[PDB]
């Protein structure tokens, strides 16, 4: 439950991703993919990636960040009435890719931190407290549909 400001803050901060989207979406993965190795495993496609240089290189990851990052910006702008755009995504992650929720944990601290060393000064307390209440919104709703599936 966020109030009309902080969607305003959460909808500023993402002002910043959507002015570079690839470039946002290439460092939340490779942010990811260093931090929690194991994620790297859950993708057929970017687990032939050895090095962070590799990932750097690799256009089908920012491909894929930006597919990551659009999906996500979709669900934000909707301001938590995000059922219908939610609900695909929670079950593809819980039945086909089979993401625990602890990845998505480990995705929203990566943006926090992408935002961060994308924009060192110009990410505000306010703008950290909104976008994480955002995240933790929109894991938690994954959450109520991974817990109905079942899934862990
Ligand atoms: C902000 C959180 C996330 C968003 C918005 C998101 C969004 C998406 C979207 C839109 C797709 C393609 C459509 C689909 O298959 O449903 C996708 C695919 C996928 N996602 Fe995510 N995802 C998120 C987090 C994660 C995490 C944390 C993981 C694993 C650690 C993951 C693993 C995958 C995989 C394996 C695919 C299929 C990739 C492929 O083979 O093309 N996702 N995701």
């Amino acid at each position: 439950g966020l109030s009309d400001g902080e969607w305003q803050q959460v909808l500023n901060v993402w002002g910043k991703v959507e002015a570079d989207i690839a470039g946002h979406g290439q460092e939340v993965l490779i942010r990811l993919f260093t931090g929690h190795p194991e994620t790297l495993e859950k993708f057929d496609k970017f687990k032939h990636l050895k090095t962070e240089a590799e990932m750097k290189a690799s256009e089908d990851l920012k491909k894929h960040g930006t597919v990551v990052l659009t999906a996500l910006g979709g669900i934000l702008k909707k301001k938590g009435h995000h059922e219908a755009e939610l609900k695909p995504l929670a079950q593809s992650h819980a039945t086909k890719h089979k993401i625990p929720i602890k990845y998505l944990e480990f995705i929203s601290d990566a943006i926090i931190h992408v935002l961060h060393s994308k924009h060192p000064g110009d990410f505000g307390a306010d703008a950290q407290g909104a976008m994480t209440k955002a995240l933790e919104l929109f894991r938690n709703d994954i959450a109520a549909k991974y817990k109905e599936l079942g899934f862990q």
